[PDB]
């Protein structure tokens, strides 16, 4: 209770001292290794070899534990690579040091070291050290759930899974522009800041531009720009960058959130499923060494193709006593929707109406990879119309685990059609519907110099980092997701 | 005048007339080669190796230029690689397709052709045509100077040195985390929504997120959150996004510009000084071929240490007959500030005046790579104080073409002095400072968990690719700079 109160008074203390003495806070050892790589090279080597070797090296990180026994103490020592023993002992280092200095430092502090390699008893890798110091003294003791979400460094330096989950974020990443640059797909910067929010549907965050006394909205996505490149010659490009949405926080929203767009000329939509399961199958491959990954209580082999359902065959597989004819009809649909809890608004079409339906009805249950085809066209303002019937568009999304994943289609190219699916979107606005697009002219206008036929592809990273990590929250892959305050 | 009014009636007539055959705008040709990697693999060919080698392929892109000559036409055919020559013959294509179709497009037009290779008399590689398709008919004929920002897809399909710049700037973003992660650093992703905005001085731009009913500032620096990061275990760890300060525009500022902030323990600011050195170096050469890089009327040998001076010699420097003693005493700088056109505000200390007599006098001057060191403590609250003279702070920023591209310094990791450091800040912006740091209390709880003795840059990315693609404006290397209404 107050226990921990004297361990802040007793830190301070210790750091007054130090200030008496001259620079508490210094900046000048240097290390030159990291845990990870004493452990991957020496490892495999007894205490004869290491002996022989004689290998001497400085490491630095954070003192987690310390069992002082006498003249000779044992220490962890825990850095960005992990953890290494230290073996310290009075007579090793020089005059003085261990009994006025090691012995009056917390777990917790910063330290450096320099010793030679060897093996314990045990044996572990650990280094007998030479020189010891302290680089950072540390005023607070080492580390609801939530804390883990307000001060995540407490959690990176308590929880190890933790750690692994983010080194494994940054590791997918780097392997999935590796992938698309294997592809011929160049990497873009699309402003995040827009005077007409478009791209898709949602609330926009609006702030204000002082000097040009101009209201202006954080972007809900960058398709409409990544297009307008696509018509200037970057026939495959992509962006991997945040987009913003004035929604509220859940176990699969932030505010704020990471998102992957990539275009590609002379394609459609089924070219996407392909690169989409291609692009599951080596990040599984690559980053977890083999295709099927454990999430919760279920599998996903990525090895396998992904299954594939229309938005009805959906909607009737998950409620099979649906008379299917409902989704023909608006009042049937509208009923249909209503009782099973969806509100209605006014704007809403036919169209919007049954895809509200799929996502009460199915979404949930799409557990194993699964593409959602035939997305109505009232709900797919961007996307190409489909040949055969008008109503629904060559687009799709995909799900895994309950929760989408990703939203892709073949574009929409006609200038004309893309300038009346803007009005509707206008109509709809003015009818109620605060997600409705805004009217955008000069995208129009890039329409019209000519788009080439083009396939756009849009995935949500932290989405598809949580079946990676088999983390069941979006905050557990965001370092630093939004909290309410 | 009229010409062009009737190139846009023309082009409509001829697409009602392709919705009246079925659908106008297909998405089914695909190609298996784009222009540059035709000319790679056979420009060096003669037509009598590719007369044998009889290799046919795929392409699809604008129709550039086209000179109908009877029964046969050259044609000019514009991808993501760049242009390739199509041989156009009547009697080469399926019937019809020629006269019927073919001589019915328009320059602009998206078409997609396959056939077979050979070279020209002139020596140039050609495509003979076998198959030839519109795949979208172009409404618009192809293209003050600020049309280039407004429409930069128009740009992009006119000038190619325009579309050079912005495959560079991706091959130097591509380089760049090459280089980070060879060095073992990680990259991450920080908030760029924050309710107490900090790491830098700037306005913010701000707005509100319903949901919370908490008004928000969009980052202008991710800074603390990196430095929590480092806290926390990541040692060595990257960013490179957006920031966004609420400032008008101009030649090297946009409201909104890429950033690259990096942190690595266990060094210090000369540790940054070297790594920005090779960055450099490692940059010209990987990506221009050459250490010598030509900008405007000066040539930058990045293959040499950058010339470096503290503020005063740079003050000394360039304005010779200022009285060194005059930075010393308020009065006198406040004096000598004002006598070249600062207008000082009551919230500046001495530092503050010292500093902005720097930005007036010699800024402008560092054309070769400078590095400039020695900042005022009291304009560098997050920066390590010098061990020998505590006015100032082991910091320095660093500047190419008369222009800042760089800041960074030795963290500081002292909790009590970054606390005092904040209210100082505080102060300063209770006296009239609008970009005054806000007191960030979690930031400084951080800090009395342990942050390792570290160094940290910031590189202004944006600045940075000007100087690799001799831009003279920020606008010419960010794809959709900001734009007055
Ligand atoms: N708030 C959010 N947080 C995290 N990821 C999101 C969020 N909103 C959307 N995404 C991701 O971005 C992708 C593309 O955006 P899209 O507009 O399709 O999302 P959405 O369909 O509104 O999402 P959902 O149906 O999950 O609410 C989604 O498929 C999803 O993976
Ligand atoms: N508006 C901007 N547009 C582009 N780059 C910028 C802008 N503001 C700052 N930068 C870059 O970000 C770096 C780090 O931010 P910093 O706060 O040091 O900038 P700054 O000193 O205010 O810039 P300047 O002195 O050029 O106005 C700068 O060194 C510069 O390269
Ligand atoms: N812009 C879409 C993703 C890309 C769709 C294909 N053009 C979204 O935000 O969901
Ligand atoms: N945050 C600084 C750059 C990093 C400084 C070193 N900690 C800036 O915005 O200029
Ligand atoms: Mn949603
Ligand atoms: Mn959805
Ligand atoms: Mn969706
Ligand atoms: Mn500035
Ligand atoms: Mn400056
Ligand atoms: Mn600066």
């Amino acid at each position: 209770a107050i226990d921990f109160n004297d361990e802040l008074r007793n830190r301070r203390e210790k750091l007054a001292a130090l200030r008496q003495q001259g620079v508490a806070f210094p900046n000048d050892f240097r290390r030159d290794h990291t845990s990870d790589q004493l452990h991957e090279e020496f490892d495999a080597k007894d205490n004869q070899e290491l002996e022989s070797l004689n290998i001497e090296v400085s490491v630095a990180g954070r003192m987690m534990t310390r069992r002082i026994m006498g003249k000779a103490s044992f220490v962890t020592l825990q850095d960005v690579g992990g953890r290494i023993q230290l073996y310290v002992a009075r007579d090793s280092l020089p005059e003085g040091v261990y009994n006025d200095q090691f012995k009056k430092w917390d777990l917790g502090d910063i330290i450096g070291a320099r010793g030679t390699l060897f093996k314990t008893q045990t044996g572990e890798l650990s280094i007998h050290c030479t020189e010891l110091r302290l680089l950072t003294k540390a005023l607070r003791p080492l580390p609801d759930q939530e804390v883990r979400y307000r001060q995540r460094y407490l959690d990176l330096i308590a929880n190890d899974k933790s750690r692994q989950t983010f080194v494994v974020r940054s590791k997918i990443l780097a392997a999935i522009r590796q992938f698309m640059v294997a592809r011929g797909f160049m990497e873009v910067e699309t402003p995040m800041m827009q005077v007409i929010p478009g791209g898709a549907s949602a609330r926009p965050f609006i702030t204000h531009h002082n000097a040009l006394d101009l209201d202006m909205y954080l972007r809900i996505a960058p398709e409409l720009y990544l297009k307008r490149l696509v018509v200037g010659g970057f026939e495959r490009v992509f962006e991997i960058n945040r987009n913003f949405r004035n929604e509220g926080i859940s176990v699969r929203h932030n505010p704020e959130f990471t998102m992957m767009e990539l275009y590609m000329a002379y394609a459609d939509y089924h070219d996407l499923i392909e690169l989409t399961e291609s692009l599951f199958r080596t990040l599984a491959q690559e980053v977890l060494g083999t295709t099927k990954v454990t999430y919760g209580e279920h599998v996903f082999d990525f090895g396998k193709p992904f299954e594939k359902l229309t938005m009805r065959e959906a909607i009737k597989k998950y409620r099979p006593e649906t008379d299917m004819a409902d989704l023909d009809n608006f009042d049937a649909a509208k009923a249909l929707a209503e009782s099973i809890g969806i509100t209605v608004e006014k704007s809403w079409g036919l169209g919007r109406i049954v895809t509200e339906i799929f996502d009460e009805v199915a979404e949930a249950h799409l557990i194993q990879p699964t593409f959602i085809t035939e997305y109505p066209a009232e709900v797919s303002p961007l996307a190409r119309r489909n040949d055969v019937n008008p109503e629904i568009t060559d687009r799709f999304e995909f799900f895994i685990g309950g929760r989408e994943i990703g939203n892709g289609f073949s574009e929409l190219n006609d200038a004309e059609d893309q300038a009346e699916r803007f009005q509707e979107q206008v109509n709809a606005k003015a009818a109620g519907d605060d997600e409705a697009m805004f009217y955008d002219e000069d995208y129009v206008t890039a329409l019209e110099y000519g788009l080439p036929p083009t396939a756009g592809l849009g995935i949500g990273i932290d989405r598809m980092i949580m079946l990676f990590t088999n983390s069941h929250t979006i905050r557990d892959v965001i370092l630093f997701p939004a909290m309410r305050p």
